[PDB]
């Protein structure tokens, strides 16, 4: 393998798993074996919980500003090591260096930095009842929480989950995707180097159906935060609920609508649509994979999309000039190609792409060309179902209410956006769209201040923003009686 | 039966169920049938959801103050009908008229009154990103939500759940316990009279295993709020999660500790201990059913409890002078009796009652005498398990830290209280107790302003307070891009 | 004297002034003497304060909800007597019944109703410092506060000032404009009748120079809320500050800009411009009295404004069909006529109006015709100074930056607005305008939820919204030390 | 002079004043002239204002996180230079190195650090009105603000004022007391070094006799933040209000009561009393200079107080072992000795101290002995008036209500404290004390999170805590009309 065997991270150091088993992590660009990685056993989970329990106490006993300084130091190290972490994330994900260097660690660290500053701002309430009684609330740490990560933005997700959890005084046990375990382990090292107490951020590697479930089932874990696909999230949430009634946050999939109204500048609209479909090779949960264009503008829009797609630079993710890499894995590629075949079979018109790229060195990896289908219909499989690949579906509409009705006609509801220059239309339409993440005249930006998450089957709870911090604490109400107590007995 | 057959409440009127089936609600004071009540069918649930979908739109389309006024009118009607409703509640629950007339509706309306005034205060956030871009959030209604009630405080719980739900612009379908269906239907009538649009508060009667489950499963319901036992809670939360990923609130059971410190006045202590154990005949989720007393004070304390318990006026709930009624149902009495026997079997010392009361008329009702066990041990079944009856377990401790640790040694975490006159000890101890509802030198008061709910397996989320109003809305983030859009492609 | 002599309102009833002096309130519609009004002496002020001090204790002694119900009761009475109060305001101000019936009491009561619902929501904070210490804050009433009203919206202003003050648990002493004393006295009666404790809302009539100054000087008054001209506002603030360091809030004058952008609908633009200049006969502080029109639209815009101005129904305020009445007083009419002459003298082109209306019975009243000046320059007196009458100044511009700089080029900064259909321009321009009250594609609406007040010379602090309620309490921080205390000595 | 001539700080460097005038700053330990210091001219104030106007634009055009990082960098430098700055502050104030090294810069930077983390948290509101219209608020910088510091904690106060001002995106022109100008100039160098843009923190030297008044009266300054005596505050606020209606925050003087209740540990109570009177040689606004002791304990309390006072280590501030330094200046010494005379003259019993210490070297300094008067009475000049020196007044009382009533009988209201072990009495008592800063069983701690400031003539507005940050922004409300506009004309 390229790297030495990856071990569990428990108690501020690497420790040996006790399962006797390992798995491999593969570079999607060339099929290379990056590392053997240990599978945590059930007993290893137990060890991580007890470690977390004890570390959480040390961490909560500090002052708010002491925690803040430690998380800020972690931010400082992340900025220093951005490029090195990016290179590793590229190996592990297949995503272009041009993305990992500018987005993944940058925005992951942005959120850690945001919450680090907010630690001292976590406050309870005080309410007077009468002269002889008042109540005050405490926002106490939950204690030990678990994060379960997805493979498309490994370290960024580890950061978005751990930042609020640690800032609120918790310990987090994090399980990266079996598909992408490498950067999560580096994060844990960096937390320790920053002065995060032993046990406060532990990492367990392995599968979702095993280690994931052992975490969601454990009676001492008070909250689960999960990122991934909707069907998986239902299982995770059921398990977290029936085991011990955990609090849960779910960031799931979607089939987000992008509505281009007739007064839109078509260049901006095309720029938005491509960015909404082909960043990270189309492997972004919030992608605008149903693009609605007015009948009167279909041809010109298509021409603009085509021009942009034809100049997309698919290639070796190691090459800085690349802006479009392979998919995360061969099995994911096969899934995407199946959707592409479905699109052809159901008679959607292929505007461009539609196949795997195998020329030269690309045969070694899992490269699917940026793909655009048009003349789509709402009942098509590619229009209804999340593909999580570089596959745009263009849909013609005739009026605004129709476009909106159709955009809303889905069990998903993660994101939505509109392109228009009209003041009234922009807000009116966005207010009617049933999604948690709404963009006007742009797409994809997810500022640390902005709470993000899904409506409907696209999520439970939110991430980022002030409010999320609050959801990593639990409220204790304390009523102080200063007067007499009356009994009816 | 005493009353006519109770029908479903859908769309601002009573409609016939389509199950062809009924159940009986039984006066626990005398075993008589109060009414036959229709069971909702699966198609009845579907009917109620479509009704709520349409009503919610009418409700949400009004202004904040319009909703506020309508809810305040409901409050006025409730105050008007306090005694009448208290009478119906007494029949249905067996609870003394002296409780229902002054607690149930009073505090139910209190919470509704609280939220009615807060409708105009529900706000989003605005966050500038840069000169050319900013974000605002909207707190939109979830849409259709469902409440599932417990039998100990039927109309109160229906009010605590429906108030924040409707104030936040939602429609609620509410399912009363099969045990106590009567007052919920009355509430529905009152809401309609008050001007609540048709379909905004619908009531479905029947069993949890059927209608309850049909509600937690339905794809169009966005949130479930449940009150009941932890065991049932787990199944309800699992179902709500895995079906369509609904948001959930769970107000569950407990085994709440009351720690009496040496410096406490033992009169207040005894008053608190008894109030925390025998009000509503011991059928309060937050009851302090593990009472910790210092060894040096056990004797004097037991004497004060006994004296108090011996003057408790058990009797007919219709008699204004009764302050201790029968239990809610015969099967429930049997369950409590079993627990009492377990106490006897496990060699806890009986100090009080410990048997059914059959003297004369009481033989026709489900009466259990106020019961105190002392000399208990943490391993006894009556100490580890929720009884939900008039059964106090007195436990002896030798030091503060020991007491606090043993109080925390439970999977429950609903309530906790201390009795002490020392400034430092009151706050110090309370901060260390793992429960969401904490009382100092008092017990039982639950002001509308105070967020209440459980730690650990005692619940998920909270009710009442400013915070709960927020959790009946979904956050939508809107990024407005006023400037150029950059694409990497 | 159509009405009897008006006395002071102290301690829940009318009482005799000890000044031996009175003044007359007129009726600008004809010349009538509506009534004689007592002048408060310095001793009456002292008396109103002691009354306020004792009433405030009673008011504050109540529960949040108790205060809430009482203020809600007052709202109910105000809705009942809307038309009656309106008729009285119409006599006392000259404002058309059409306005006073639909605006003055309606929106005055809106604000009171908004705040009544919010009483229970006033809360402090809780901040943990460390295991052995935490702090909580209380928001306590200031105590006794004073409101000084303006004459353009007498009862609405009394309501906007008293509502938040009373809701936060204070007593207010209110001083109406000498010009318009009548409706304030009625409001006092209405409060008392609703259950407001004696002394909590007292009314003192007389001059600003005297009783106004006596209020701002009193060492027992904790806060002053003032509405009027900027010149007077300066005097008032200096007095309130230098005497006893009172908290202060001031809503003052303006010369608010309205920018019509070249993409605007001219019908809407003209509607907005006329509404922004001629409602209440041009006696609104927030009026858009500098109207910027793009050169390309000037001719079409002037035509559209003229057509609307010419159909303005000036007339008897008593007639339901009147929508434009006399000014508030003859002296004020003279001031307006002076400004109008200034405009003529400096060679502004007169588009319409420009003189007193004396035909028929109108000659008995203080009627100035709807006046529009065009071809204005920024250094004209009518463009530079607040006229507070029916006089619109139209200013041509060539580009956005120019219009914005000019709009900002003033010591005022109360309000501003833009008319445009472009999403980007609407928000971009509004963000650059230096005013506290900004309207996009509308003008004049002032929701109870919306904080309003001026930038620069146009005011200090705000009215309405959640923020204003907070500013009628004072913050007390309480640090609870539960551990050891350390001295360096 | 020990140092070279001190210049003005404008635009990120030192510049020559244009007054032709200088003043001296004197080491109060030895009468040594530390430095000549230039006096800003009126044209210099103008120059600083124009510099701030331009710097503020650069500062406010950065992102929130950019501002945050720059303030965090200033924090790091302050931590680095803590001892160096402490040494210089000791020279300037005469305060013991043991104080300046552990309090002044530490707690100054604590507040800056606190606010640095909060920059991204400053948000507006969003309020929906109806489907076709909503409002959002912006929290915009005030622009240019002025801070006016006191001489007792020169650099700490400079930090406490500039931190929230800069965090909220303003520029601040700061005027240190002529008595202590040195460290503020260093602070300005440090901000510049951290990356604060030129003009954002400017420092002008001079006195309240000239530059103080030029700052407060300046038309382009939007807010004044002032710390000093109530008498001076009154003048300042009159000027700020009447010149251009500035917002004003004032932290003024006090005569803060410390109530020792009969159940208190007299050792703690004594520790508290001495800490509350002799830290910084009694030069602390919040000092508990009226100490209420119950008659039954007077004797014992005076003994413990005397015992502690006698072991106070008065001496050279340059010596680490010193914990009690000279006063800040010889004129201030004269003022204090005057009050001590008044004490003697009004026949209060002198328990200890009461004179200038002139032994050996101390003769060359401004040392006043730790002084305690007892058997005091409420009409005594030393009891009503702020001395701002080492002069404790002990007062006997008989019952609880009396102590409280007397503690509240003052025009002051800055701080208050109670010592007691009783839960009920602690909260009860503190809730009735009319002060903004209340301590239970401790004294003097002022956490960055705790809003602090005075009731009554002791201050206007607050410093520190979340709420203070909001007060360095101004609210703009924006109503967006998406629907039709309705005109009555
Ligand atoms: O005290 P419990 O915890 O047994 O029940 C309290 C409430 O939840 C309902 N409930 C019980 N089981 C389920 C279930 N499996 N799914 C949904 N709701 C349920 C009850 O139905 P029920 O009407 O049978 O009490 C009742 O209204
Ligand atoms: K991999
Ligand atoms: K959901
Ligand atoms: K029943
Ligand atoms: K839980
Ligand atoms: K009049
Ligand atoms: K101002
Ligand atoms: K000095
Ligand atoms: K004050």
């Amino acid at each position: 393998a390229r790297f030495e065997e990856q071990k569990l991270y428990i108690g501020g150091r690497y420790v040996e798993a006790s399962s006797g088993a390992t798995f491999e992590t593969i570079n999607p660009a060339n099929g290379e074996v990056l590392a053997k990685v240990q599978r945590a056993s059930r007993e290893d989970v137990e060890r991580a919980v007890q470690s977390a329990v004890e570390g959480q106490k040390v961490w909560a006993a500090m002052t708010a500003m002491q925690r803040s300084r430690i998380l800020r130091r972690a931010v400082d190290i992340l900025r220093e090591r951005n490029d090195e972490l990016a290179a590793l994330e590229t190996l592990d994900t297949g995503k272009p260096l041009a993305e990992t260097r500018s987005v993944d660690i940058v925005t992951g660290a942005d959120v850690l930095e945001y919450y680090a500053g907010l630690v001292p701002a976590i406050e309870g309430e005080q309410i007077p009842l009468r002269e002889t009684s008042f109540v005050y609330t405490r926002r106490e740490p939950l204690g030990v929480v678990a994060g379960i990560g997805a493979w498309n933005y490994p370290v960024q997700i580890a950061l978005w989950k751990s930042a609020p959890a640690l800032a609120a005084g918790n310990a987090m046990i994090f399980k990266p995707s079996e598909v992408t375990p490498l950067t999560a382990l580096k994060l844990a090292e960096i937390y320790t180097e920053a002065g995060v107490p032993d046990g406060v951020f532990n990492v367990l590697t392995g599968s979702g159906r095993e280690v994931g479930q052992w975490l969601t089932e454990h009676p001492l874990i008070e909250k689960i935060s999960f990122t991934g696909g909707t069907s998986t999230g239902k299982k995770v949430m059921a398990s977290a609920s029936s085991s011990s009634l955990k609090e849960v946050t779910m960031a799931l999939g979607g089939k987000s609508p992008l509505i281009i109204f007739p007064d839109a500048d078509l260049d901006r609209a095309a720029d938005i649509a491509v960015m909404a479909n082909f960043f990270s090779s189309g492997q972004v949960c919030t992608n605008g994979t149903r693009v609605f264009i007015h009948r009167s503008q279909q041809a010109r829009f298509e021409a603009k999309v085509l021009e942009r797609v034809q100049r997309i630079r698919l290639g070796d993710p190691q090459d800085e000039n690349t802006n479009f890499g392979p998919l995360v894995s061969f099995p994911h590629m096969e899934s995407v190609l199946g959707y592409i075949e479905s699109g052809k079979a159901q008679k959607a018109r292929l505007l461009c792409g539609g196949e795997r790229v195998t020329d030269g060195a690309f045969g070694k990896g899992a490269y699917v060309a940026p793909t655009v289908f048009t003349d789509c219909r709402d009942d098509m499989t590619i229009v209804r179902e999340e593909i999580f690949g570089p596959v745009m579906s263009i849909l013609v509409y005739d009026d605004e209410d129709e476009a909106i009705r159709r955009a809303n006609d889905t069990e998903y509801g993660l994101a939505a956006g509109v392109v228009t220059q009209d003041l009234a239309r922009a807000h009116r339409a966005i207010h009617r769209l049933e999604a948690g993440i709404c963009w006007i005249n742009t797409w994809g930006e997810s500022p640390a201040e902005m709470p993000v998450g899904g409506y409907k089957q696209s999520g439970v709870g939110r991430e980022n923003g002030l409010t999320t911090l609050a959801h990593y604490t639990r409220i204790k109400s304390v009523q102080v009686e200063l007067g007499d107590y009356a009994s009816v007995f």
